[PDB]
């Protein structure tokens, strides 16, 4: 009922969003534009702002040092842009992420004698991005999609649900598709309903 | 020593870079931008033009129908976005390609009842993506990059080349490490070079 959020800006936010959303402890997901200071970012008009990522995680299950540690394997800030805005960003929403983060690249930045060039600023304002960006991977399988977004009972629902996450997880090779199999009864659905969904996905 | 060359466009460039980059008969890749009027694109200021892929490929090995199919299962363009510009986009050079792509788009337009909304458009400049998006899946693990940088001698070496698009595609998990090996001696480099570079790959 009560839950933990992160926000990361590490470039194109489709990877990402199908990487973290496939990570146990992460409840939601949404892709979205932060950083700048513009009210009307879109995916050709970010203005200042940045492609960035909300992940709703469970502490008890996820930490936040877990988190800092995958956004920066996913991807590698270590050159020097940082052109006109910034790629990598790291926006904090209360000090103990500030300082766990603040750390975190300190110490990357003397294991490797490399400057990283991730910013850490407090959050102000997470700009959603278009449905069409949002599981991307899994928009993209019109069938499993479709199928889907009909047992959830409309779009938005599938959306924030963890089980679109974990798909879009799978569908973008970020899955065994054993753990699909375990986030999918954790639902609990009709066996018609759960046949038919595992239906799609055993045609790989 | 003479080639085909294909322009596609269908969002981040990344993902593609590393998926045709993988398949047999792709010899090299750059990513762009390119569909636009303006003569200065870059990451944030793309103008009109949108991010895209040149695949130069061998037409004995791979024909374009095969490349208009993996990039037409590689996304999803039936959605109406084309927001303010195009996302998906397919730059002909000759009328054969023209046609061909002219031809299948008709084709799943007509075998789904559902309107592509993929641009196909002659190709009038491809402006050179920055370095950092060259072989990025690659470029992030800075060990086998560094490594691989020096062999071929050259940061446009590496890039340029065929082994460097299988390489950030295995990374990207698009390649089994069998058919990686197979491309890695299809090079037959020194086998002190051959173990170290194999060494990093089977730490995974």
């Amino acid at each position: 009922q009560k839950l933990s959020i992160a926000v990361f800006a590490l470039g194109c936010f489709w990877g990402p969003d199908a990487q973290f959303g496939s990570i146990k402890g992460v409840v939601s997901t949404r892709v979205g534009y932060a950083g700048g200071t513009t009210n009307n970012p879109s995916y050709y008009n970010l203005g200042d702002h940045s492609e960035s990522i909300e992940i709703q995680y469970d502490a008890n299950v996820i930490t936040y040092g877990e988190l800092l540690n995958i956004f920066w394997n996913l991807h590698n800030p270590v050159y020097e842009t940082t052109n006109r805005q910034y790629m990598s960003r790291i926006f904090y929403l209360d000090d103990g992420q500030k300082s766990e983060a603040l750390e975190m690249k300190r110490q990357i930045e003397a294991a490797n004698g490399e400057k990283i060039y991730t910013e850490i600023v407090p959050l102000e304002n997470f700009y959603l991005a278009e449905g069409y960006h949002q599981k991307y991977y899994l928009q993209n399988t019109t069938k499993l999609y479709q199928t889907l977004k009909a047992i959830y009972g409309g779009f938005g629902n599938l959306v924030r649900s963890t089980l679109a996450a974990r798909m879009n997880g799978y569908i973008a090779g970020n899955l065994s598709i054993a753990s699909l199999k375990e986030e999918m009864d954790l639902v609990e659905l009709p066996e018609d309903q759960y046949e038919k969904v595992l239906s799609i996905v055993e045609e790989i």
